[PDB]
């Protein structure tokens, strides 16, 4: 099963990607996670994103498509994968087309723009795993620590109010067009498209998703 998650910054994509992964055994390929990791390792493919992500901007398509093709080539992806954060632009969606990567489901997480900045200021992450928490909406079982490893949670560098605003504008300009792109793909019979209400509580969003996927 191959799934794309689509949605504005902070719509809950990464939070739901951990449930789909654990419940359906398909790997989560998250380009934000792969790029923060590359920046942190000084990996030649991806360390270049450091300043772009800091500014709230999209990294070049050519770079991100290279990372994703590499990852899909690892033996875990031969039986499905979940794309979280990719495609992010119409060139990245076309590249998937050209390459024979068709998906089963595209899920749009809809959230109003006005909720995004407070979701993101309460966000705390366990960086090694990419697990994400919210101090109010979805807190860890022990404050400040990841549930699994007991390691201290941190804040992302690009999760301040002005970088989020910048990210919202780039989302509306470049990424929002993918809703029409893939809705056209669903019309043609090439994928299934399902929209979910990302304002519902985390567990409730989790339950709508089980109705769509099995
Ligand atoms: N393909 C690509 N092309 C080019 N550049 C690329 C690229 N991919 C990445 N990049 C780059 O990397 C940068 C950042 O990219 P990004 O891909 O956005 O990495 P991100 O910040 O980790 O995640 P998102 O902004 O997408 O939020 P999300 O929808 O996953 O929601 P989450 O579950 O955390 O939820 C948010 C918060 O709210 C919470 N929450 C979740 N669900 C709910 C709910 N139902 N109710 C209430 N609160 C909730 C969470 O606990 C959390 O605290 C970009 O600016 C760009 O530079």
């Amino acid at each position: 099963m191959r799934i794309i998650l689509l949605g504005a910054p902070g719509a809950g994509k990464g939070t739901q990607a951990q449930f789909i992964m654990e419940k359906y055994g398909i790997p989560q390929i998250s380009t934000g996670d792969m790029l923060r990791a590359a920046v942190k390792s000084g990996s030649e493919l991806g360390k270049q994103a450091k300043d772009i992500m800091d500014a709230g901007k999209l990294v070049t398509d050519e770079l991100v498509i290279a990372l994703v093709k590499e990852r899909i080539a690892q033996e875990d992806c031969r039986n499905g994968f979940l794309l979280d954060g990719f495609p992010r632009t119409i060139p990245q969606a076309d590249a998937m087309k050209e390459a024979g990567i068709n998906v089963d489901y595209v899920l749009e997480f809809d959230v109003p723009d006005e909720l995004i900045v407070d979701r993101i200021v309460g966000r705390r992450v366990h960086a090694p795993s990419g697990r994400v928490y919210h101090v109010k909406f979805n807190p860890p079982k022990v404050e400040g620590k990841d549930d699994v490893t007991g390691e201290e949670l941190t804040t992302r560098k690009d999760d301040q109010e002005e970088t989020v605003r910048k990210r919202l504008v780039e989302y509306h300009q470049m990424t929002a067009p993918l809703i029409g792109y893939y809705s056209k793909e669903a019309e043609a019979g090439n994928t299934k498209y399902a929209k979910v209400d990302g304002t519902k509580p985390v567990a409730e969003v989790r339950a709508d998703l089980e109705k769509i996927l099995g």
